[PDB]
RNA sequence: CGGUAUCUAACCAGAAAGCCACGGCUAACUACGUGCCAGCAGCCGCGGUAAUACGUAGGUGGCAAGCGUUGUCCGGAUUUAUUGGGCGUAAAGCGCGCGCAGGCGGUCUUUUAAGUCUGAUGUGAAAGCCCCCGGCUUAACCGGGGAGGGUCAUUGGAAACUGGAAGACUGGAGUGCAGAAGAGGAGAGUGGAAUUCCACGUGUAGCGGUGAAAUGCGUAGAUAUGUGGAGGAACACCAGUGGCGAAGGCGACUCUCUGGUCUGUAACUGACGCUGAGGCGCGAAAGCGUGGGGAGCAAACAGGAUUAGAUACCCUGGUAGUCCACGCCGUAAACGAUGAGUGCUAAGUGUUAGGGGGUUUCCGCCCCUUAGUGCUGCAGCUAACGCAUUAAGCACUCCGCCUGGGGAGUACGACCGCAAGGUUGAAACUCAAAGGAAUUGACGGGGGCCCGCACAAGCGGUGGAGCAUGUGGUUUAAUUCGAAGCAACGCGAAGAACCUUACCAGGUCUUGACAUCCUUUGACCACUCUGGAGACAGAGCUUUCCCGGGACAAAGUGACAGGUGGUGCAUGGUUGUCGUCAGCUCGUGUCGUGAGAUGUUGGGUUAAGUCCCGCAACGAGCGCAACCCUUGAUUUUAGUUGCCAGCAUUUAGUUGGGCACUCUAAAGUGACUGCCGGUGCAAGCCGGAGGAAGGUGGGGAUGACGUCAAAUCAUCAUGCCCCUUAUGACCUGGGCUACACACGUGCUACAAUGGAUGGUACAAAGGGUCGCGAAGCCGCGAGGUGGAGCCAAUCCCAUAAAACCAUUCUCAGUUCGGAUUGUAGGCUGCAACUCGCCUACAUGAAGCCGGAAUCGCUAGUAAUCGUGGAUCAGCAUGCCACGGUGAAUACGU
């Protein structure tokens, strides 16, 4: 059995689609701008645990906001990596780019950032079950009610692949007034490709 | 022996380390090579292009002057069990009895001293094991002393136990006396139902048989029916986990001859007993010999059916046999799969044959007790199932039997038999299992409830024809690759003339068509001419960068790039399918030696593990339901590009005017078993009212744990392998469109509910800026010119078609059908031959409802008719959406 993907289920019901811009003839010019914007901030800000990224598009002014639960390396004490951005974006962009930068409270309640953590793990060399445990216990020590999370790949090094999954609390994904995050992230090992699959059935 | 052992003097780290294993058993793991090959191995078993198991290295682990392998013996092996096993179902109780030898044997007294216990003497050599000392520089090794070792011989004691002898007793065993029950056995005779045959009345055409039939019997008169005769076998009701017997077994009645058992008494004897190898007898059915008998039944056999075949099941007949006398045979799932004797160890309740007591006149009820026969259950036992005073519990005596499976109850030998065969009973070889009980699933041509267009009741199709399209096969330089029952086959492809294109022919390039870092200029090109099929080769105009920075470009080099090359059985992601089926699990608790179980089962109800009640369980999660969108009714907000009530005007809702009504879209109401009646205890069920809507209203989105090593390395990503003057890169042409053929999916028809001609009405949902494209004019037509308006509730696409109204055709291969083909055109595109779509004229094919088989659909559904959109310069009978008209049937499982 195939699983609708939870986040598309719920565009338009009760969460907003990131980019948010309004534009007629130029949509496929401004549309594709937005793909480059999102592949050179992924880029850089690899290890900055950057998770949401929104387009704000009004009058030939580029307006985007940076959701980062350890903004620190993005702005702070240096203030001059932020900058580097608007630098490093007039060129593709070629229009006045603002850039805003947001604080992640309970990073461990996002579903993006929880991904990686586990994926990061996986090509240390740390057991694919004692991965998982780590971070269930972790996030519901936040304020999730729900948490079920699986590996699936050449598992430990195994010839054969195969998933195991690991759940506790409540995750109902039929339901519509849910409010249930979720991101999928590539483990690279030098054994296969591995990929984990995260969502968590938030507070409110 | 022999200048041997042994001392002291000096020089030298210098001459002196190998063997086996590293998956588990079992201490010790990583690289490379190979690729079910080479090979390894004591067992389990490793090797099929990432091997801790094969080969070699590095490292490690066991020992060491060694280390491994083979052969033999003991151990582990309780696997011959005296210490120390067993026989209900795993191997293992003879089919049963009578009994010689042997083994074992109630209570007491006296005696004896064979067994039993104990002392002394003699001996059991030396060496060896063991204990205590001592010598070799230690040890091994060697001495001194001691100990142990016997069913040993002589002799002295003890008398409890077994044995011997002499007595005594009665709880064992047996006799006597008084009763009782019984299909216990052998012999002789008799009875009644019923079948068959025979003879004679009555009578007419079938009888008999099967899932259906047929063979067979009958007009030579059957079946049926009434009367009589002959003969053989078994004994209806009674009849009962009732009775009798050692077992096999014994069922009509009477008599004769016979065996055993139970109860009561306490007269009698006084251990006279239990088991029992060899031996001797009995022993279902079939079978054998001799003489009878023969009604039904029936191996063999014959015929008829069934079947692909049917030496069978089914039907019609039928011989030995079954019955009797005598004599053999000696087996059985001969079973309670449980040897015989004895004693002890909770209860509850039926029944057979007796005895005692209390109530009562009896009857009857109750209690106690003996011997049988059943059921339920404690302790105990058991691997479990289960047994449980009729033990598979606790004990003692005697007999029989077993030691992994097959070979095999076979071969040879012997005994028995008339024969068939019986009893006794191996080995070579081969395997690492064979087996008992219970658990979770799956399966059933087992059973009980249920659901789905599953069948049934209907309607319309496919399979027959022509064309469109995908696939197979085949041909081709190539016909690029993938999918293969449902769940590939108008599928990836939501558009193959060049491009796409991944394939082929020819012509070309090697840091390259696409990115990074090198170094000099900084713009670099573009264009024109010539050879050009083009890619590309040779010349000129210019290359203006901007701000020491830069991106690209010029130039050659490297690191490098590039693969639609392989493996979807190395993978990530994505999807199908069972199936929108209602299930799949967990936490704690409890039961079981254990795998497991319970919850999740039982009684109702539901679309639903949806809910209620009960319950050794109490709760939870993913699923169901709801939350989301859309349609159906309505209120407020808002009147523009929408609408026109009431108006004046216009060819026309036009213009002026107004949101009245529709309308569009934001917010709300509304449907929630809400209410009433009945039914039920509750869930719920049936009906009714209100309402637009009533029982999850209609339709969508939503697809649980998992199964198919299901599909995709070709959307993308990616481990490993492979190619790299090519398996990478550019150009033209061809091909993916072939064609004796087979299959799937569609379109058009085979006409009168129809064809043709003329007039006219009624929609919804969408698209439009390098775009839609009107009026007007031209052409028979496809189309051409033209340019209005529209960045759109405004303008265009855009006249909806079936339907309705008139005329004509008159049942024919036609005024049906349109394939096919010749000519003449239009449109896109640089280009329409391979290979596009449309128009005009002419030609006019198969086809007159489709065999076997098979598909879809339950209401605005099927059926039928038009419209729009994605991909798109052009091209859809495909796909995705929209509306018009609008059925038949559902008894039922
Ligand atoms: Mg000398
Ligand atoms: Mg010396
Ligand atoms: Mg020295
Ligand atoms: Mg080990
Ligand atoms: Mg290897
Ligand atoms: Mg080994
Ligand atoms: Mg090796
Ligand atoms: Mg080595
Ligand atoms: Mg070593
Ligand atoms: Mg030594
Ligand atoms: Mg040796
Ligand atoms: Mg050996
Ligand atoms: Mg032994
Ligand atoms: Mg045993
Ligand atoms: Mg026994
Ligand atoms: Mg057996
Ligand atoms: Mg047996
Ligand atoms: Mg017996
Ligand atoms: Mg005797
Ligand atoms: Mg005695
Ligand atoms: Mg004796
Ligand atoms: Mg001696
Ligand atoms: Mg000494
Ligand atoms: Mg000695
Ligand atoms: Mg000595
Ligand atoms: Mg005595
Ligand atoms: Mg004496
Ligand atoms: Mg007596
Ligand atoms: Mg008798
Ligand atoms: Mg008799
Ligand atoms: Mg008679
Ligand atoms: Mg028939
Ligand atoms: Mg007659
Ligand atoms: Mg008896
Ligand atoms: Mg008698
Ligand atoms: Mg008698
Ligand atoms: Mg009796
Ligand atoms: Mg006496
Ligand atoms: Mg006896
Ligand atoms: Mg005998
Ligand atoms: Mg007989
Ligand atoms: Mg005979
Ligand atoms: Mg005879
Ligand atoms: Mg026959
Ligand atoms: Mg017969
Ligand atoms: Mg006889
Ligand atoms: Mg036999
Ligand atoms: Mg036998
Ligand atoms: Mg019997
Ligand atoms: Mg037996
Ligand atoms: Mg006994
Ligand atoms: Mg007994
Ligand atoms: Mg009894
Ligand atoms: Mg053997
Ligand atoms: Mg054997
Ligand atoms: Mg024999
Ligand atoms: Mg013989
Ligand atoms: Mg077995
Ligand atoms: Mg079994
Ligand atoms: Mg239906
Ligand atoms: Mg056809
Ligand atoms: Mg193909
Ligand atoms: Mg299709
Ligand atoms: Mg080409
Ligand atoms: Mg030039
Ligand atoms: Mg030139
Ligand atoms: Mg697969
Ligand atoms: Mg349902
Ligand atoms: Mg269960
Ligand atoms: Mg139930
Ligand atoms: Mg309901
Ligand atoms: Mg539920
Ligand atoms: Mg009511
Ligand atoms: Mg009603
Ligand atoms: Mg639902
Ligand atoms: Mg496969
Ligand atoms: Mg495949
Ligand atoms: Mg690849
Ligand atoms: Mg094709
Ligand atoms: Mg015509
Ligand atoms: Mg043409
Ligand atoms: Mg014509
Ligand atoms: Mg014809
Ligand atoms: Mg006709
Ligand atoms: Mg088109």
């Amino acid at each position: 059995g195939q699983k609708v993907h939870p986040i598309g289920m719920r565009i338009g019901v009760i969460r907003d689609w990131d980019s948010k811009w309004y534009a007629e003839k130029d949509y496929a010019d401004f549309l594709h701008e937005d793909l480059r914007i999102r592949d050179y901030v992924a880029k850089r800000l690899s290890d900055a645990s950057v998770s949401r990224v929104e387009i704000e598009r009004a009058a030939n002014r580029v307006n985007i906001t940076i959701h980062t639960a350890k903004p620190g390396m993005v702005i702070g004490k240096g203030g001059s990596e932020v900058e580097a951005l608007r630098k490093n974006l007039n060129e593709l962009t070629q229009k006045r780019v603002h850039i805003n930068i947001v604080e992640i409270k309970r990073a461990d309640l996002d579903a993006k950032l929880v991904a990686e953590n586990i994926a990061r793990q996986l090509e240390g060399r740390v057991s694919f079950r004692r991965a998982q445990k780590q971070a269930i216990q972790r996030t519901m020590r936040a304020g999730a009610k729900g948490i079920k999370t699986q590996v699936s790949g050449r598992l430990g090094g195994a010839d054969i692949a195969r998933a195991e999954h690991y759940s506790e609390g409540t995750v109902p994904l039929h339901t519509l007034r849910a409010d249930i995050d979720y991101a999928w992230e590539e483990a690279d090992t030098t054994y296969g490709k591995l990929g984990v699959k995260v969502w968590i059935y938030r507070g409110e």
